[PDB]
């Protein structure tokens, strides 16, 4: 049965106007800004970007990658598929 979300989980994460995007949960680093309460720090794959989420907006990577998991016309979506696929996670700092 699921768990709550963790720092290291995969999945796609919808933003308004964005395709669902290959993404994980991050740690927040010692001394770093913390998200606001419920939100959890995403980090999209290929844009390199981080925004704060809810889980309402938090696919799984597992059960959603046959349905989400295929080429986008988006920049950096493709570098994102790539990333999640191969070395979710890395350092891409």
């Amino acid at each position: 049965m699921p768990h709550a979300f963790k720092p290291g989980d995969l999945v796609f994460a919808k933003m308004k106007g964005y395709p669902h995007w290959p993404a994980r949960i991050d740690d927040i680093a010692d001394g770093a800004v913390k998200p606001p309460p419920n939100k959890y720090p995403i980090f999209f794959f290929g844009t390199h970007e981080t925004a704060f989420l809810g889980p309402k907006d938090l696919f799984p990577y597992d059960k959603s990658k046959d349905k989400y998991g295929k080429p986008n016309k988006r920049k950096g979506f493709n570098e994102g598929l790539w990333e999640i696929q191969n070395n979710p996670h890395a350092s891409y700092s």
